[PDB]
Parts: C-alpha cells; structure tokens; sequence
C-alpha cells in the first residue's frame, strides 16, 4: 500500500515478519487484483465494449516536490511477450540489429504423486489372461480400440513414480498464449507491442496475424516452407500405428497411445491428433512470428511489424520421433484405414517441403512415416483457442487437468513474461536508442537476464538450463489414458472444471498482470540484502566472504533427497513474501521423496548460470550496482496488501510535516568517517565496527536503515563511496540518477511521470563486489536537512502518486464457472 | 392446444414449469393414436377418405385476418424417408444432380447389465479345475450340435462384457422399414413420394419395387454387378465352420455360433443365417432403392422414380469378417462328409450378379472357405419380407428379451431416418425451393440438425464424422448367450406375442413418419426457448470466443465419455421432460450405468456435436440463417400438443373480443423505442447487462412473455432485426416480414392452399447474435402504434386461425349478448 | 475516463479547483436596524408604552 503519512511509513510490517511460514489455503492469484484498478472494468465480464486495448497503463494524478500536481500521468505495464524483430528506427522499419531471446527447461522425470493400478488391469491380470493358462485359447480380450496384445504389454511393470503432466501441458498452456494474439484487437493493449519498440502505435482495426516461420532477420524462418526444429536442424518423425506389431523393432516403448476420448464426433476430430502430436513431442517445432499493422509516433509510416512471442523461445521437449497408436473401431482383428483407423489427415498448409506434401495428405498406412515439423506446420493456422479449450474439456474428462494447467500456466507466465531493464535518469521516464543492444536487452520476472542466441539459426550450440521443469513419459501415459493406472493428481473431472484462463480472449492481458506479483516478490527479495549486481553476477564460486556463495548456492534449485526435487530454500522466502504480502498463492506441483509429500513453485525450481537484473544509463553504458532492479516501484508498493517498511511510498506533503526519517531512538548511528565533509545515514551498529564483512557475514535486514538510506539516494547528489570514501570497482551513475521505468508514447490529455515517481529507489546498494560495505555519502552542507528529518526535526519533500488504497477480495468466478444459466438449475439434481 | 381466445394463451405454462423432471408411468406414444389426430379432424369439405394414401395431410377451415374461411386447406406432412435419386424437372424425369445424404453412427461398448453365468457354466466349471476329462472327441451339447470342447474355448471366457442387441436390432428394424414399402400403393402416403420432389404424383395400382444397387448417378450402384459395401473399398469374408478347430486360426476370438433357435425361427431356414448375418455384420451392406411408378402433375408423363431410403445410409456396423458356426445334425477338405456341421448354406435365389469369386453356387458349404459377403447379401436381397422378419422376431424373442429393445431401437431410426427439407422464407403460406437445385435437397432429421450430404463418390474414401451414439453386439457374450452359459436381466425370453406390433405390419412407414413429428416439436421448443441464431449454433465450434455459446453445445449433445458408456447429455433431459410433460407419452429408453448408478438414456440424448442446423432458405434460394432452427411450421406444434408453452401458442381468431394481444410493463417487461432511427421494438424483458453485448458467460433470459411478444411484431410484415443502436447484424435477414414457411405439395380435388402465416414458422426470433449480441426486433415508430396498444390491453390484432375443434369464425360485428350461454351444454357434461 | 471510474471506486482521486472560504452561518438577530426602542427617553416612557 501507499503511505497517506509518515505514521503508517513508521508503522509498516517489517521483512523477516512477512517473510513466515503462513498455513492459511489461499485463493490462487488470478490477474484480476491489478484489473480492477488500472480499468473501467470493475465489476464483471465485457465482451467488446471494454475496450482493453486503451486501458493498458497505471493512471493516477501525482504530486511533485515543489507543491504542484500533474493531472494524468502514466506508468507503463511493464512486461510482454513480444520480441520485435522488425524496429521502427526514425518513423520507419528496419529489421532488427540483434539476436533472439530464448530459454531452456531442464525436463526430467521425478517422483510424483503415486500411481496405482485400478480394478481393470487386475480385472485383466486375474480374468482373461490368467484363465487363458488352462484352455489353450489366445482369444482377444479388446479393450476400447487396441488388442489384447497391446493392454498385455502395457498392463506390465510399472515405473514407481507416478506421471506429471506438465510438459505437454505447459505446451498446451503455451501455443494458446501465441494462438491468443489473433482473437481480435481491442482485447489485447497496445502498451505491449511497445513495451521494447516504443516508438511505435499499433492499430485498432486489423488484428494481428499469427503467422509461422515467416521472420525477416538471422534465419528464424527455420524452413519457411521445408520447416525444421528451431533449436537443433532436424524434422523428426511421425507414424501412425494402428498396432504395436508395426513399430519396427527398435523403439516400441516410446511408442504413445492416443486415447479414444480426445477423438470423438465433436469437433474437426483429426485437429485433435496435431495437439496430441504437438502436446507430446516437442516444443517450438516451429518459430511463430505476431505481424500487426503498427503506425509512428504522429502517424504517417503505416507498415507491419513482426513480432516472435516469447513462448515459441522455449526449448522444452525432446521427443522428435512419435509413433502413435490409434483406436481401431470396437473390436476387430489385424490386418488407408487398414484396421478402422478414423483418420490422419495432413493439414490445411500446401508446404513443398522435403517429402513434399502436396496440400493435405489423408494417409494412415501401416509405416510409412512422415516428419513432424511439416505434419506440425500444416496444423498451424488451426489451432484457435476456443479448439484448444474443448480439448482441454477432453482431456478433463479422463483425467485431472484443472490444477496442473494451472501450474503449468503460471510455470508460462514465469518463463514467459520478459521485461527490459532499466535506463538510470534523474526525473521520470528513460528509454534507449534505436538498433541496440540495451533496448532489446531484456529479463524475467526473476530479474534474472534472459540468454539471447549466439549464432544464427537453427542452433546447435544448446545454451545452459534455465529452469527444472517434469514430463509425461509415454509408458505411464499409455496405461493412465487407458485406464489400467491412476493417482490422486489425476482423478478425471468435467469440462466445467477447466480454468477460467483456457479460451478466453482476455489472456494477453491477463498473463503479463500475473507477473507483477512474481517481480513484486522477487524484487523484495533483492533488496533487503543489497548485494549490487556484481555481487551477484560472479558469487557462486568466489572464495572470498562464503556467505554470499551459501545466498546464490541455495536461491537455485541445485539439490535432490532419492530421485526427485527438493525445491530451492531462500524460494520458500519469496514464496512466502508472496503469500503473505498478497494473501494469494501461488500454484505447486506435488514431489515425493518416500510416503512425505510437498510442494514446488516456479519460485523453487531456477537454475544457475545466467546474469541478473543490470541497468543501463542514459548513454547506455553499464552500471551495475544498486540492486537487481527492474520494474518502477509503484508496481512495488501499490498492488501489494502488505510490503514490508523498507519498501514505501514517501507520503505526501500534508501540513507542515512530509517525509521524516529513523535515528538513534530506533538503533542506528551516523558513520561519519576520515574526512569531515561526507557523512553517511543513520545506518546500523554494525556499521562502523565493519568496513568489509566478515567470511561469514552478509548485510544484516535492517528496514529501519534501507529506508534511512533510499531516503538519502532520493536527495538527487549522492556519491556511493566506501568506509572512508573512496571508489568501488562497480559502476556508478553519472551523476544523482535513479534507475527510471520504460518510456512508452502518450495520448491526449495524459502526461509522463515527473521525478523520481516512475522510479525505482529501494534498490540500495549495501554490499560490494569485493565483501567491502557500500555508503551512500552526502556533503557536510547538503546533509544537514535529511539528519533533522530523521531527528523529526525537519521534512523532506518528495514526490508521490494521489492514489488510495482499496485491494479487494477475491472474487472466484473469473468468467470460468457460469453455471448460473437456466438450463442446468433444472438439470442439477442429475449433476 | 389451438388458441380459441387470448384467454387461453394466458392460461398457459411456462417453459420452465413444462421442463422440469417427472416421475410417472407415461405409455409410449405410437403412430397407431397419432393416425386419428390427422384422420378424426374438423371440417365439412373434408372429403374423408379411408385409404392411407390419402390420409396424409393436415386438412382443415382456415379464419383470415380480414374475416374470410378458406375452406379445406392443408399443411404439409413433413417428413420422408426417400431421397428421390430421379427428380421430376421441366415435367419430365431427369436424374438428380445431387449427392446422397449419409449418416453414421459411434458403436460403444454395453457394460451395464453383465453377464451372470449359469447353472451350465458352473456345473462344467468343476470339470475344468477339477480335470475331470472324461470325455471324448465325438459328443455334442444336449441336443444343440456343437461340440463339447466349446467349454474350454468359450466357457474359459471371463469377461464382464455383458452386452445388449442394441445394433444387431437396430439395423434388423432398418431392413423392416426398407422392405416395407413393397406391400401396396394404398398403405403408404403420397405426400411420401412429394416431400422432396414435390413436382410428382404417384400412382395407386402396381405398389413401390424394393431394388438393391440400382441408382443411376453419382456412383450409387456400388458394384451393380459385383457388389462392395458403401462407406469403404471392400467385400467382407465369410466362412461358415461347424467348430473352432476349423478357422483360419487368427480369429477364433471373432467367431460367431448361430444357435439351432435362429435355424428354426424361419420356414425356408436359411433365409435365417442371411438375416443373421445382415444383422451382426454391417450396415449398409448395398445401397438399396424404392422404385415407384410415378406420373407429373396433371397427368401426362408416366414414368418410374428411383427413391434411396434414408435408412439404407447409416453406417453402423465394424464387423466385416464373419466366421460363422453352425451345430451338428448327429453326435458323429472333408468335403466327402459335408454334414460334419451342417444342414447347408445357400447363397441366395436367384439374384446371382456376380464379379470376381462369381458366387452363383446355391449350396456351397465346405469345412472352411471364404465368400464375398456383399454376394451373400446381395442374393439374399429379395427375400427379407417383413412377414419374414415378423416370425424372425417370434423366436429371437423366445430366447432373449426382444420387447424393450426393439422399441428403444425402433424409436432411435425414426430419430435419424426420418428426414426432412429445411425451409423456405416466404410472405404468404406454401414455398418451395426448385426443380433441380442443392437446397430443395438439403434436409434434416427431427433434431434440428442437417443431414451430412457425401462429398465424395460411392464407395466413400473419407468416412465424415458420426451423429449418434449407439451400443453393439459382440460375438464374445453372444456366444456364451447363445449356449445357456450367460443370462442377463436385460435377456429374460418372453413370448412371440410379446413382439413389437410395428414388427411386420404394413402400417409401420405412415407410423414413423408421424412418430418423427413429436421429437421434432420437442426439439423445436428447445431451440426457442432461447433464441440462439443459427449462426450461432453452427459457429459454435468455427469460431467462438464467448464462454456460454460453447457451453450450450458442450452440454446439448453426448460429449462425456468415461469407459466404453453412453454418457446421457445435459441439457437433452430438458427435451426428453418437454416431450414426457408436454405429449404425457414417455419415451422408450434402455438402462446404462455410469458410476454404478443406474440410469436411462432416450436418443434425445445420444447426439453428437458438430454439423450444420437447420436454417432457412429464401425464395431465390440464399441462405436465411438468421433465426432460431426451424424445421416444422407452428400448426404441427399445436395441433399435436396435450400442453404447450407460452411462447409457442397458437394467434386466436381475428374479429372477435379478446382476440390477439400482447404483455406490457403490467407483466414486468419493458419497451425499448430506439425513435431517433424512427425504430422500436417490443415489450422485452429487463436488461441487467444484456443491453448490447452479453455478458462472457451469459445468454438470453428465458421469458415466454416476451418471446411471444416478440414473434407478435415478426408477424406484422415489415420487420428488422437489428441491434441495440439499430444497426446491422452478421447474420443474413430475409427480405421483407417473411417468415420461414412450410414446404408445398401438390393440391388435390376440392382443396385448397394455406392462405396467410398459417403455415409458416412463427416462433423462432431471433434473440443472440454470432458476436455475443443481442438481436432486437423492430418496426417502424409508425407502424408499431397498434401493436403497442395490443401490448397495453387497448387493442386487438387479427392473424389468420386454423378452425380446429373449437375454434370458431368470428362475426365482424361483435353484438354480444348476455353470459352463460348453455344451450344442450348443461344437458352434456357442462 | 479510467480515473474518474476509479475515483468512483475510491482508488484514485481528482484534482479539482475550490474556494479557501470556510463556514460560519450564524443566528439571525432580529433587531436589524428598525427597533432601537433602547433610546434613553422611553426606558421612562415605558410604563405608558
């Protein structure tokens, strides 16, 4: 919340208090809590009236230092899924000057939760078969659509883990985000085609177009029309199998059964085999590319940007050879539908490719494989969201898809959500130049910097992991979508019980809201250990000052107990800095180590290598110090129920009385050293009988402090020296300059932030690269009013935001549950 | 019920009052009593002949807006089972230049009601653990022929795989409706051979000729002379072994035993494995026509039209290798001893026609060779008689209980045989589309949903989507069955007196062409109750982003699936309580357990997803999908109806008091008068967020007053169907105030055309947009002056009546008189 | 408008312009200027009104 006076400044909760262990069951965090604030939407769902495409920015009045108030001034959303591969540089487009960001996952199987098998495969083991050992008879006991051969190999050895469906589902969670560009244009805004090009205004009107394979620069058409993987060349192999006898000798256990409940009379039908196809093999076959008409700041140069989402960045599977088994009819024994398969149809794209499809190939022979980045290709103009809602409605019905869609989702927003730094200014809004580095330079939500690629493309260097997530095998889905096993994440549901986010056009909205929280987190977990960036970039291996190494070594998720994940510590703090500073939490998955059961989040599960949040300076040279810092304050603070007091707003100027300070009376001192001219806050007692931390000592979590010293770095002439004043090795502002958010084009009557209120300031810098203790100094002369304000004997005036705090309740309807609709009040006793 | 006054639409229920859950016995509700309906009606110029051929319409004195009676008009009979192959274009016969409708159903497992094995199968079951063999190689059962050593085959089986003759009766009740048309041309309709090609008369004398593989175009003789099946490349096999020591040694799990009962159920006795094997293998087997002599209009041009019924389209069956088993005469390749294990097997009379494997050999039956089935049914194609099937029936119903699965398979091809044109928008009554056009053909079942036309050619490369879930029959609980080893609760014998009437009678093509008309107006008041525009509910799966559009299609049809189970549908148990709390007929179901929870499935809610519904064509043949799906005109929803709702009832006369009114503010409903576009529409409902776009997630309000109110501004001739602000929609308007309006046949003697919105369709407005929009209904500020007067109760409208049974014509001056009025009144029960 | 709908929703505010003034409203005095009947020679012409 932001601070109406200084006594609710004073009177915040602190860190280590907000960052206990909660045990309340808290009500996921659904986007809506940030909604209905920064739109006219409040109350409930709009179709096209609302149109979102304005509404895309915090508004708010605010207050300067010097007792003037600014009408309507805006802070960007920071965050998107959009690389913008073509730049407006100087009203006009040109391709991009810079390399593609992409991630990668570390797919492993781990101990989930345990599966059993169910009545039917001991109905099978006992019945049939067993009786088969006394009448010489090798009859078929058929189940649905495969033989007795097939259940007899499949109702065998099962492995003791237990399947995750995450994988596929995260794939599923993640071609919808691309799918949902294309729905219309005043349902997604227009600050997120900005977020990286800024000089740039996209169009209501024509929408934007879901292409594939179809980007201008460093390759990235990877086989416009003879398409190949992106992350590796390669095309795989598909082969639809009506037996396991057909799949030749070699892999017959990789070898997937499509279960005959995605397939039914109730939609395209065959669609339903390429999200199959698609969700179990591999992700990105292909490289989506978002081309919207966009205009320049006036409006003369109308042209057609190209983006690439984040998602198809993410280098997840690594299954590129699929064989699958398809459902033959009832009953029927082995034998262009061969054996009663219902179909296998290419697609709706022509692609002249390597085996040179023509337009749409119907064939389902006994072999005769295809590759899968073409079979996949021509399923790439199909695959709209309401499609990929009513397969998620059937996959629901077979098992339990309405929790682990929802991890698997904000396991997407995680990884998928990416921001630009920061640029260091002394007022309000900083951007960078055109065709740079530092404007396409860009990082996550764990103000973590996101690799971008190194070569041209498709790759075969492999760049470092960035995040543990599971997988489906194939055994255990063969044998759980046939019913033979089943587990307690996996007990089938109804189409009713998908999430609210499957289908709806409202999602590229809605996901770069549900990022906010996990920057919010992240970000006060940054700083209240302020260890600068350099600190944290090379600090897993320095053999000076082992504590630090013990901070990075835990913050990543680099342990085991018997074959599955023990999640990170020190992600439990930001877990638990997200449960209690939004009373929200946010979605686990299940791991077992043996009978104990407990949780993991994307809070949990990172990985080292990689360098953090940076800034960058007006002229764009590096300044690595201060904090990981990377969306404005106000995110950090205003949308929050509980943030911890070193984070605050300064209040406003009421009476006499505007910003004050913490002294002596609180258990600080002054450090005061060799030389008279620069003094230093009221810092901690530990401050003076340091000067460089001990090999086992960090920055102790001082709220009192990190405030008393964000209270000096606002002064606007500070100089962030040493214990006796001299230089660090770590880059330093030019001058009294804070890192300042991105600066997106404005509207009528609506103006840019003033000073220091689009800002971030709670990035104090407290640790140095060298283990050396940072001080933020102020002359003798310039220092006197901030010492008397902490004495409360003073005031400082410091610009704010003319906001108040409401933070509503959760809602749970989300527009997911409309079951009020009067044709099952009536049809309700029968569910 | 037919509105004699507004007092009688007033005093009618709700929707929601008439779809709620009953518990009563409520018969099934047979053509047999709806014949008297259309037979037993109203008028003096009604020449009330006795035959079938000419009870077919809806004959009956019509009461114009103005105060005129229309002496002996008709409506339409709706519904037919021929797609005519042969049209009559320019007065002379022309082959069609449109492809054949196919449908296709979704064969699942039973589960339900398993097998429990008898005391045969537990008194053999100790000389297996036991190892009691003393046995022999020469002994047979009792004194059914088998073999003694189907025990360690066929009793080893464990399966819980109980099953029901949900198919193999099904496509056995197809054959009957096929066959039953070659019993005189004075026991089927004419109005049968005119639904479609409504430029023909038939011909009373010589009756319809039941041909198999004779249509001309458009592939259709699917093998004329060497027969494949329809809906793929193929032949099919059969061997007939007398064991399974005998097979081709890799489907002995396939084999089929025919008990010695079904080899005594017909005279000739093999006509008896050609209806067994019909019925366990695949329908359709050939692709079979109607050929009747026909004459044009005046009488000038004599001819014969081939027909294809729409029950030889269906695709059900899976089954193409039959290997089937016949028993022993005494207790003792071999083709020296032929008897080993049969009587005989003939392949047909004389329909020989063959190609490759020429299969003209009447007695051929060795130890183990294949045919082509095709043949075999192809020779067996003339002599499937219904009196044939009739005593077919007598002993299948003697060994397993035939009586409730015959009427659930009998009602579920009438829910998709019986097949019906769409629409026509049109001003007046009677509208057709063309001579040779692709939307005279067009047509759709009672569901409100459009038949899948091919669009390949015969025999069919790309096998569409299905459209209704049925059950099967397996042979592996059909064998245990068969031999006394398996007994069911759903298979307790009954008697031959016991068999469905419809079973061989010559009545059954009248009966389920007026069997078909009570699901229809079933479905009719589902689909607008809320108005849902057809767009919407074909869209519903193209493209949508509105989370209730695809909730209402999601529920509607049978989606769920949870193991090998027809999982009954939402939201089609609120059409099966409109046809049991509306006709006071339940009906006829079978027993289904989902969760071990017993509970009953009626083919209301056993359609699939997807497909184009019913709209409405225009006069010049543009599609008109802007309406709820229409499909039958009013009269036949309130003509045939114990109770109706409100929204659908019948405009009382014109000239009289208390004639025609509507439902203002009094009755909670409010005006929405967009006059600066000089543009106002009815007394609707409240809005609460509903004014221009719907809510994400919600629809259109059931409210009777004013979809009643609504359909009485759609009736006033010049009406838009724009929008909240009065601007356009997506979707495609009819031209002017015209109604969709029911399909014309030719006039006879003395009989006279419907005269003014009598036969049309009234009650599908238009209420939810393609975009999640509301549709508002609208006149011109000038033009709505009286109707919003009638609205306020100061004011009557005429609209044009049917005088049916008590309704009467009203007299222009309204010179009333005192009350009671009871002249031989009292003197009856009043 | 997205300001003015939440300073409906009080979670924004507006900047509007004000006087400084502040309320008083006193009580009426009932002797306005036409009844100063207090003038020395009738507190002794009094009893004769």
């Amino acid at each position: 919340p932001i601070s109406a006076d200084f006594s609710e400044v004073e009177n915040a909760p602190s860190f280590l208090s907000l960052a206990e262990n909660t045990d309340e069951v808290l009500k996921p965090y659904t986007g809506l809590e940030i909604q209905t604030i920064i739109t006219n939407i409040v109350g409930d769902a709009n179709p096209n009236q609302s149109r979102i495409f304005d509404q895309d920015r915090l508004r708010g009045n605010q207050y300067s230092a010097g007792g003037l108030v600014t009408q309507n001034a805006v802070s960007a959303i920071p965050f998107t899924n959009l690389i913008p591969r073509t730049i407006r540089v100087g009203n006009i487009l040109v391709n991009s000057a810079n390399r593609l960001q992409i991630t990668e996952t570390n797919v492993s199987e781990y101990y989930s939760n345990p599966i059993i098998a169910t009545k039917l495969s001991e109905m099978i083991s006992d019945q049939v078969k067993n009786n088969q050992f006394s009448t010489w008879r090798r009859d078929n006991t058929s189940l649905q659509g495969f033989n007795a051969f097939d259940i007899a190999t499949i109702n065998t050895a099962i492995l003791p883990n237990g399947l995750s469906l995450e994988s596929m589902l995260l794939k599923l969670s993640l071609l919808h985000s691309i799918k949902a560009m294309n729905v219309d244009a005043a349902s997604i805004n227009r600050s997120q085609y900005q977020v990286i090009d800024h000089n740039t205004v996209p169009t209501i009107g024509a929408p934007a177009v879901v292409g594939v394979n179809n980007s201008p620069v460093f390759g990235e058409d990877c086989g416009g029309n003879n398409p190949v993987y992106p992350f590796g060349g390669g095309t795989g192999a598909i082969a639809f199998h009506v037996t396991l006898q057909t799949v030749p000798d070699e892999r017959k256990s990789y070898a997937i059964f499509v279960p005959p409940a995605i397939l039914q009379a109730t939609s395209d039908a065959n669609e339903a085999l390429a999200l199959f196809a698609l969700s179990m093999s591999e992700w990105p076959h292909a490289l989506y590319t978002v081309t919207k008409q966009t205009t320049d700041l006036a409006g003369a140069n109308a042209g057609q940007q190209v983006f690439i989402p984040t998602q198809s960045t993410i280098h997840i599977g690594g299954r590129r050879v699929l064989d699958l088994i398809i459902p033959r009819r009832e009953i029927a024994p082995n034998p262009v539908r061969p054996q009663a398969g219902p179909d296998a149809t290419a697609g709706a794209i022509p692609l002249a490719a390597g085996q040179l499809f023509n337009m749409n190939f119907i064939g389902a022979p006994a072999f005769e494989e295809w590759p899968l980045t073409s079979y996949l290709y021509s399923w790439a103009g199909r695959f709209d969201i309401t499609t990929i809602r009513q397969y998620m409605g059937r996959l629901a019905t077979m098992v339990g898809v309405k929790d682990a869609y929802w991890a698997a989702h904000e396991l997407n927003v995680a990884l998928s959500q990416v921001a630009p730094k920061m640029t260091t200014a002394a007022g309000g809004w900083a951007a960078q130049a055109a065709n740079s580095a530092q404007q396409s330079d860009v990082c996550y939500s764990s103000l973590l910097t996101v690799t971008r690629s190194a070569a041209n493309f498709p790759l075969a260097n492999q760049p470092a992991a960035d995040m543990r997530v599971y997988d489906t095998d194939p055994a255990t889905w063969n044998k759980v979508a046939l019913g033979l096993a089943t587990a307690a994440n996996l007990v089938p549901e109804q189409s009713m019980d998908v999430p609210f986010v499957v289908g709806d056009a409202r999602t590229s909205f809605w996901e770069r809201l549900q990022a906010i929280p996990m920057c919010i987190a992240w970000t006060m977990y940054y700083h209240s250990r302020g260890i600068t960036t350099l600190a944290w970039d090379n600090a897993y291996t320095d053999n000076t000052n082992k504590w630090l190494q013990k901070m990075v070594r835990n913050t990543f998720s680099t342990t085991q107990s018997v074959g599955t994940i023990i999640p990170a510590r020190y992600g439990k703090i930001v877990c638990n800095l997200y449960k209690n500073m939004f009373h929200r939490a946010p979605a686990y998955v299940a791991t077992s180590v043996g009978g104990k059961e407990l949780h993991i989040t994307h809070f949990e599960r990172w990985l080292p290598g990689g360098t953090y949040a940076n800034v960058y300076s007006g002229a764009g040279a590096v300044v690595n110090c201060f904090s990981p810092v990377l969306i404005p304050d106000i995110w950090c603070q205003y949308f929050t129920a509980k943030l911890p007091l070193f984070a605050g707003a300064f209040p406003p100027a009421q009476g006499q009385n505007s910003t004050k300070g913490f002294n002596s009376k609180q258990g600080l001192m002054i450090h005061r050293n060799q030389n008279n001219n620069l003094v230093a806050p009221y810092l901690e007692k530990f401050a003076d009988n340091s000067s460089y931390f001990p090999v086992g000592q960090g920055p102790e979590i001082n709220d009192m402090a990190t405030w008393n010293g964000r209270l000096w770095m606002t002064t606007g002439n500070v100089q962030y020296l040493d214990y006796s004043g001299a230089a660090i090795v770590e880059a330093v502002p030019p001058a009294g300059e804070l890192p300042v958010g991105k600066q997106i084009p404005l509207l009528a009557g609506e103006n840019a932030p003033i000073e220091l209120t689009n800002a971030a300031t709670t990035c104090v810098p407290r640790y140095s690269n060298d283990g050396r203790r940072i001080f933020t100094y102020l002359t003798t002369a310039q220092s006197v009013i901030p010492v008397q304000a902490c004495n409360r004997a003073a005031n400082l005036a410091r610009s704010c935001w003319l906001l108040s705090n409401v933070y509503a309740e959760p809602a749970l309807q989300a527009l997911g549950d409309e079951v009020e609709d009067a044709f099952d009040t009536l049809t309700n006793s029968s569910f």
